This record gives structure tokens, C-alpha cells and sequence, in this order.
């Protein structure tokens, strides 16, 4: 047989190259996964990640209640932390023995996976009583975003789109919802009289992941390498794995 | 320049009470939200509020358990509770130490916002167990009851839609869903293909606030109120604010 | 003051003492420690020195 | 360039000889710090050390109670051990459910570093109610004991003074302070007037530590080696850096 890396024949590296390209590509059509994490970062250290998976479409919504910090099997001030929630919702409506609640996140990334069109993605934003802009009566329920997300590259190739805001000031107490479709350069709409009862069952299948890691590392670690997810840490690196047409 | 409140050229005026009226009409637009709360009622005075709000379609759905007051950071007879849940789910299925679980919902409000088409309101009020009527298979899966909507008014202007229940005696044990859509006077189905992928972001992007406000008094005070919310008391009095060609 | 008494104590409430001690081992020496947490909200986020007006300024230390 | 470790103009290694020899010199300048350890041994094989750190004169000054181990974050029997303490104090004064408290030390080292003049060290090792010599009336406030202290030595260098006496009868129970003064050869009195203000200075800026360590070797790996710091073990090892005139 030939001698490897030298000629035309190494099939073994031609089937390499295909391997990787039908992953990316299968990603892409219309059979593939789109999907969406939202990172909480707490104070603490730790982070909160939400992840959902499906076809054609997916998203998150969570109340400002669900997003703060939650540590499993620990002692977590429930009863002061249901006094810093009345006072959130409405000023001085609550009893709390502090002033800042360290359970509240410090910062939101959101990020989609590269089958997302970055034109479809919407994000509602609310207040703390989950309103979007500031009375229902002239809230929009959603602002397009998509300008705002950073390609998240791996060898030159988008492995996903990160969006991230920090959560400061003592006044950034939100809830939050965000939600993208999955990319379709066809003109069979996915959601036409012909499929939209799976897209209904898409509604159904979505799978959700949410877990609360110790640290930045340990979800670089063992949540985003391990699976082969895409992630921008604090330092602006880039994490995730490059497939088209490579080895 | 003229004098104010005394001609035509008070543009301050015209301008408040336009600023009033485009958020009313943006509500009623298909760009705007449609609201609906579950206010679940408690013998101990507490409520219970859920509420939804996002765009083309809304709703709520809960089981049995999830009614039922659970108070945060306090004790809440949590085994017990569990006996009492198996002896509503089936008689004489429990060994509860009580006959009566005062967290049980003594009453349900359902209230829409002014932006739902009341003809398009169904619930589901299924038994304990989440089921419609009696047995699965001769239940239809809702009830249009959009007649039995009570108008909230404000100044002689609608400012939402109320239904209120009570459920005073020992078999009122009941599971609970309601969905409504926001009104459509045009001839553009939201659901058609060219949007019906945006009513599936809209299923993405609802948000959802829940909370147990301790009295009806604080409900109305730092809930109904500061959100400019609708809302019907225990002495039939309404609140909301009325906006339509308003200052 | 020690870099534990500096730390937030509150007073009459839980403040992860055990935690907390492991905490102290891992800020003594890098992995030191085992503590369930990467950063203990309980150190200082910052310091303000006051000295009143009977100071002489050219006589401060720290 | 001339070639390394071959002749005069190693510049790098002269460098690297001066920069230790630096920082020997220093620390015996009037510049400088003088430390003193108090280490308290437990016969769970843990170990407690006080360390201060200050310019010109040092000291530690602790009650009986206060060498008893103390277990952060764990039972230590507070109500039996104060009943202990009360039967330490005064014979048969106290209601304890033990003969002897595994908490009471079971030898005590202390170490002062390489600045100290041990002509001057001074201890106080009084009984469990801080009296030095079993009445007040005939007590000498301290008993000059550097006389007994050895030199730890590395490398032909001393790196601190060590004197260390075992508890291990009932009736070792003791209160203790240590003070010593940094070097002085020079007639220029660090406490007369023209710098007595700064001696006041200097016992306000004293730097404090303490922390119990589970084991002996706990204490050398993360204690005492990555402080430069010097120690003599069970087994009479000797721990520290030597650094006059060498690389
Ligand atoms: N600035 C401000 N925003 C408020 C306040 N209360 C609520 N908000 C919300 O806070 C959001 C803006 O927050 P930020 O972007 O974090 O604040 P910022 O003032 O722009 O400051 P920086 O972004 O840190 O430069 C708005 O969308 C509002 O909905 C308030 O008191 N001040
Ligand atoms: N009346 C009755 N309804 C039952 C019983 N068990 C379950 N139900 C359910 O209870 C619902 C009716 O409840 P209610 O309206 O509160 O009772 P009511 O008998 O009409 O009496 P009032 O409304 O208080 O005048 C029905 O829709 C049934 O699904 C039972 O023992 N008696
Ligand atoms: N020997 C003795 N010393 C006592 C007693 N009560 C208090 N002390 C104190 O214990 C100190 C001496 O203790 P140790 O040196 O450990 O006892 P030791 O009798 O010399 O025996 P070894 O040193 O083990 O050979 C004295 O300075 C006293 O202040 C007692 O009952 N006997
Ligand atoms: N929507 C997309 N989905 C997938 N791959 C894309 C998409 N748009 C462009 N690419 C490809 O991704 C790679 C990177 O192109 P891209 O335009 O992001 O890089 P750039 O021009 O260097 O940087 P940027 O445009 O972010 O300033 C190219 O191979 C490009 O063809
Ligand atoms: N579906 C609707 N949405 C919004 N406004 C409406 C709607 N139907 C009527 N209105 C307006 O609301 C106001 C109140 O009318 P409405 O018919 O509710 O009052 P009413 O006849 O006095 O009382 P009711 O009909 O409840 O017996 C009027 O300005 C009416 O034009
Ligand atoms: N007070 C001191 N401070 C610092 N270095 C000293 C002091 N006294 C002596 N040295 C130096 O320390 C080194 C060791 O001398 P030292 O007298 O301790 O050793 P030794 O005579 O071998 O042993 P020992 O005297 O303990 O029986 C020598 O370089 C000596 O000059
Ligand atoms: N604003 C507050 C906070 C706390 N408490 C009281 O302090 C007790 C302990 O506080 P909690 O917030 O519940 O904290 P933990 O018990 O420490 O933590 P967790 O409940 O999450 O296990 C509560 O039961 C409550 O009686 C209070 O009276 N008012
Ligand atoms: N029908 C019941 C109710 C209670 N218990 C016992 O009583 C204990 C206390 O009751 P619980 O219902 O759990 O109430 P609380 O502990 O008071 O409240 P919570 O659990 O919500 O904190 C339970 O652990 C259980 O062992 C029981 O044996 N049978
Ligand atoms: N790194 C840690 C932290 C906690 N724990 C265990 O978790 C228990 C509870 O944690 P602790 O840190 O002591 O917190 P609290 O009891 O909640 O607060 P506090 O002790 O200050 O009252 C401890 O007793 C200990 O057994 C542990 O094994 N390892
Ligand atoms: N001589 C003693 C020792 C203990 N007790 C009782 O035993 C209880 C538990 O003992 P304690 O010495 O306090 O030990 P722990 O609770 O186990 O530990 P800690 O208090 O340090 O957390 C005390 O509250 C006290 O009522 C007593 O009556 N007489
Ligand atoms: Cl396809
Ligand atoms: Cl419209
Ligand atoms: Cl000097
Ligand atoms: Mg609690
Ligand atoms: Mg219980
Ligand atoms: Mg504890
Ligand atoms: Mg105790």
C-alpha cells in the first residue's frame, strides 16, 4: 500500500476529513440540534449553566428568582433570601438582613451553538417582576440582539456566538429570556402546514441540562471540553473545536 | 407662548395624552403582550400570584402540588403534606394527620389583560390526578368560559378580564391550566407560515413570575399597583389604570 | 488585624465556619485548602483608612 | 561574554550571591523585623502557631484557655471544657465528664528568627490563673531563658533559636508570654528619645497569625518552607534557607 501522508490514497485521512465535515454539516441541516446556553456568574465564583438543546428552535426562560444562586445540600439563607426577593420586587417591600444579596448573578453570557441564524435570536430582558420594559403596556416582548454577538472562533472556524453583560450595579436585578432558530438557507419552512406538528413535538423532545459549577475552570474542565461546546472565558479565550474539512 | 389648559396649542397636553394612548393601542397591537395571573388564595389570608406575559398567545398551567402554599423558609408539615397529596390523589390513599390541608386554595382569580380577545380564553380545571373530566377518554380537553369574564374598569375603561372561583368545600381539589390569545382584529393569522416560527420564539421568550404575597392588602399595594396591573379585591373594588385618549 | 479577622463574621447567623477555615488553609498556601468554593464572599472588597483631624499625616504607617 | 561559572565577570552569579546576602543583612538592620513563633502541640497530632511579626522588639502573651485546641468549624465539647478550665484553675472547681482535656498542649515550642539578641529573650510561664510564680507577691514577671535556646542551622548558617519543653504531666498547665529584641550593636538606643515614638509606632503595626495546622508535616510543607521560615522537627530536623554569602 502507499505510504501514509505522502499520496492521494490514504483513505484513512480522507475518511478522517469526511468524519469531522459530516458532524459540522449535520449540525447545519435541518435534522441537526440548535443550541443555547445561559451562564449566571455569582460572586462566589461559581456559575450557574443552563443549556437546551433541540431541533429547529430553542430557548430559556427564567425568573429572577431561578437564576440566583442556588447551592445543593448547603445552607443557603431561604427565609432571608425570600425577604431580599420582596424588597427586589418592589423597593423596601421586604424584611432582609443585608443589603446585596451575593446570590444574585454579577454577570449573564449567552451563548448558541453554530447552527443558530444569528438573525433569529431575540432576548427579553425583564425587571425583577418579569415585565420586559419597564410597564407591560408598552413593553415589546423581545429585542432582536444578534448585532451584539461575538463569533466564538477555533482554528478560523465559528464554533458559536457569545453575547455577555455584566450585572454591576445593585439596580441589575433581571429576568431573562433568549431564544434562536435554527439556521434554514432553504425555502421549505420547518414550520409550514407540512412539518409544523414536528416542530410542535421539537417543543416536546427539547432536552434541558442546568448545574451549578464551583468555578470558571470546572466548567471549562469538565462541562464545555469535555462535550465539545463552545466557550469565551474571562480573559477572552476562546474554547470549542473546529470540524470542516479538517483532521 | 399660550397659556397653559386654556387652547389648542397646549402641546404638553396633547402630547401626555398621546404618550397615554400609544401605549394602550401598542398593548392591543400584535407587536404587544398579552398577560394572564392566577391568584390562588389561602385560608391564612396569603396569595399565591403566577403570571405569564409574552407575545400572540399566553398561559399558565399547574398541578395539584403546585397550588398548594408553600411557604419559603419556613416549615411547611412537608411530610405530611406528601400523605395529604396521596390521600386527595385517591381516597383513603394517605395517612395524613389531618383532615383538612389548610394549603389547600380556599379560591382561584384568573385575570387577562385588557390586550386578550376573551372569545379565545379556555381552561382546563382538572381533578387532583390532571385530569379534565372525570376520565381521560370522554374529557374534552377545556372549557371556552371567556362568557363568565367579568370586566375590570377603570374610569369607565377596560382594564382587564376577571374570573373568580371559590373553592370552599373538601372535594375542591382541582389541577389548573388557562390559556388565552392575544386579540387579532386583522386578517394576518400570527400562526400562518410566514409567522408561525415567531409564535414558536414567543413559546421561548414568555416570562413567568410566581411569588406568595402574605395579605391581599400587600398584593394590592406592592404588587397590582406599582406595575399598573388590573386588579378585582375581595369587596369587588377595581384597579388598573385607564389610559385610552387620558393624561 | 489577621487576614481571618478581617474576613465577614455575622453575628448570631451560619457562616460556613468549616468552609471557612478552609478557605483560610488555601489563601495561606495555594491548594492548601479544601474548600467547596473559589472565592469566599466573606473577604473584603476593600478598605478605608480614616485617621481624624489630630493626625500628623507625615507620621502615617501601615 | 565570558563563559559562565569560569571567572570574575560572572556578573549574574555575583549578583544573585548579593541579592541573599541583601536580604540576611537586612533582616538583622534596625530596619528589619523580628519574629517569634509559639507553636502548641496537641496529641491529636495537630499543631497551633502564633506567629507575630514586628520591627525592633516582639512578643506573645496567651492565657491557659487560649493554647487549648480550638477545632474551626467542629465540636470541641465548649460546655465540658469550660467545666475543664474551672478544675484547672482551682482544684476539684469544676464539673468536667474527663480526667484529662486532649485539648490542653502537650509541649510548646518557640522559635525566634535570626534578628533576635537571645540575651535579651524573656519568658513568662505562669500558671493557669497568668500568675508567673505561684503567688503575685514573689513572682519575677519573666525568667530570661536564652540560655537554653539552640541554634537551627542550615548550611553551617543560623536561621533562628529554638527553645521547646514537653507538658506531658497532669499538672502541666500553663499561661505563657515570650518577648525578644531585635539585634542592636550600635549605641544608637532604638527607644530613646529621638525614636522612642517610633518603638510606639511599631506595637501598634506588629503583624499577627494564627492558625492550627492538622500534623507536623502539614505545618513544614505549607507553614514553615514557603515562608523562608525556620523550624526544628520531632525527629531534631532542621528547616530553613541559609543565605550570608551564598548563591
Ligand atoms: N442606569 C439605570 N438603569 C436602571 C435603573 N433601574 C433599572 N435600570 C435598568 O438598568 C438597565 C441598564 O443597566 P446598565 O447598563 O448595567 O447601567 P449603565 O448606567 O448603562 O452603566 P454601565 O453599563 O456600567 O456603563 C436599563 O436597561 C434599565 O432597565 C437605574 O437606577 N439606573
Ligand atoms: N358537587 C360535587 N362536585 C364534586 C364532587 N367531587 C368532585 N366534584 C367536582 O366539583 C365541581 C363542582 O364544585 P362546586 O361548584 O364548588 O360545588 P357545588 O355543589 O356546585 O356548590 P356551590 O357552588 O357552593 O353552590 C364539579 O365540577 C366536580 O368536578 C362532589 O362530591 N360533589
Ligand atoms: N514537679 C511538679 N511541678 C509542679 C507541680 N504543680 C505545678 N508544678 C509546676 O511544674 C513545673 C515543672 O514541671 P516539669 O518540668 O514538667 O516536671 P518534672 O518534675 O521536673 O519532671 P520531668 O521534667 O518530666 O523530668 C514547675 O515549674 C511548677 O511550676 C507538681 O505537682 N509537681
Ligand atoms: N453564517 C455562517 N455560518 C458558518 N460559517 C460562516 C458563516 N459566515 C461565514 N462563515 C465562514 O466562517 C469563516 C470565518 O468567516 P468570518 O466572516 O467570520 O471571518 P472574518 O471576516 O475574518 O471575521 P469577522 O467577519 O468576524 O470580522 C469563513 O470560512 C466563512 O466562510
Ligand atoms: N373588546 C374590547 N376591547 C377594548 N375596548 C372595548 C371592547 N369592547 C368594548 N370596548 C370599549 O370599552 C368601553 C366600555 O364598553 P362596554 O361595552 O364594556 O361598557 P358597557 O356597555 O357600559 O358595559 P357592559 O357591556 O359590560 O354591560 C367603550 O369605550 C367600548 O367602546
Ligand atoms: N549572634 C550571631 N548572629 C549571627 N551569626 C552569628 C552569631 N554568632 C555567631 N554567628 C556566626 O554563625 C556561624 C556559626 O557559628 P557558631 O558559633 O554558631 O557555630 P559553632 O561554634 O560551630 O557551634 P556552637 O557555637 O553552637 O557550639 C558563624 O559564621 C558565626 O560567625
Ligand atoms: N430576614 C430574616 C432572616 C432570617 N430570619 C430567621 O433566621 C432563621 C435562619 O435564617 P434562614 O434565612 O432560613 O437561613 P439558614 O437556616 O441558615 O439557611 P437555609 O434556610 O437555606 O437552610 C430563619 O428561620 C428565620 O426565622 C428572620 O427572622 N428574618
Ligand atoms: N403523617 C405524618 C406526618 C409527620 N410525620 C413525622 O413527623 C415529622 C415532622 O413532620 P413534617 O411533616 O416533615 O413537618 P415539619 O418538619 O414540621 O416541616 P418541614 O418538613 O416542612 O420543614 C416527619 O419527619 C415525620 O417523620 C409522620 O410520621 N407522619
Ligand atoms: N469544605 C467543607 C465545608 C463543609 N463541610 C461540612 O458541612 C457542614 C456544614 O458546613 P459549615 O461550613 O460548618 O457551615 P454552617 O454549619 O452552615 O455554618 P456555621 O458553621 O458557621 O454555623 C460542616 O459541619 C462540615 O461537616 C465539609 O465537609 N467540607
Ligand atoms: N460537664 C458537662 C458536659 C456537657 N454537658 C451537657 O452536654 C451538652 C453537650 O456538651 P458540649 O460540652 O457543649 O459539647 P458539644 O455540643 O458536643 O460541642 P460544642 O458545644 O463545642 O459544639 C452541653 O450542652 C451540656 O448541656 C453537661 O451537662 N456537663
Ligand atoms: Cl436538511
Ligand atoms: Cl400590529
Ligand atoms: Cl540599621
Ligand atoms: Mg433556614
Ligand atoms: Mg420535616
Ligand atoms: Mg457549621
Ligand atoms: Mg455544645
Amino acid at each position: 500500500a502507499d505510504v501514509a501522508g505522502t499520496s492521494n490514497r490514504d483513505f484513512r485521512g480522507r475518511e478522517q476529513r469526511l468524519f469531522n465535515s459530516e458532524q459540522y454539516n449535520y449540525n447545519n441541516s435541518l435534522n441537526g440540534e440548535v443550541s443555547v446556553w445561559v451562564y449566571a456568574y455569582y460572586s462566589d465564583g461559581s456559575v450557574l449553566v443552563i443549556n437546551k438543546n433541540s431541533q429547529y428552535k430553542v430557548g430559556i426562560s427564567e425568573t429572577f428568582k431561578a437564576l440566583k444562586e442556588y447551592r445543593e445540600g448547603q445552607h443557603n439563607d431561604s427565609y432571608d433570601e425570600y425577604e431580599v426577593n420582596q424588597s427586589i420586587y418592589y423597593p423596601n417591600g421586604g424584611d432582609a438582613r443585608k443589603f446585596h444579596s451575593n446570590a444574585k448573578p454579577r454577570a449573564i453570557q449567552i451563548i448558541f451553538s453554530p447552527s443558530v441564524n444569528v438573525r433569529t435570536i431575540k432576548m427579553a430582558k425583564g425587571n425583577a417582576v418579569s415585565v420586559p420594559d419597564e410597564y407591560l403596556q408598552r413593553s415589546h416582548p423581545w429585542e432582536a440582539t444578534g448585532i451584539k454577538y461575538r463569533k466564538i472562533k477555533r482554528d478560523g472556524e465559528i464554533v458559536g456566538y457569545s453575547h455577555y453583560f455584566e450585572l454591576p450595579h445593585e439596580y441589575n436585578s433581571i429576568s431573562l429570556a433568549v431564544s434562536g432558530v435554527h439556521k434554514n438557507p432553504s425555502s421549505y419552512n420547518v414550520g409550514s402546514a407540512h412539518n409544523v406538528m414536528d416542530v410542535f413535538q421539537s417543543c416536546d423532545l427539547a432536552l434541558r441540562f442546568c448545574n451549578r459549577y464551583w468555578a470558571e475552570l470546572e466548567l471549562v474542565n469538565h462541562y464545555i471540553s469535555p462535550n465539545a461546546y463552545p466557550y469565551l472565558d474571562i480573559n477572552n479565550h476562546s474554547y470549542g473545536v473546529a470540524l470542516s474539512n479538517r483532521q
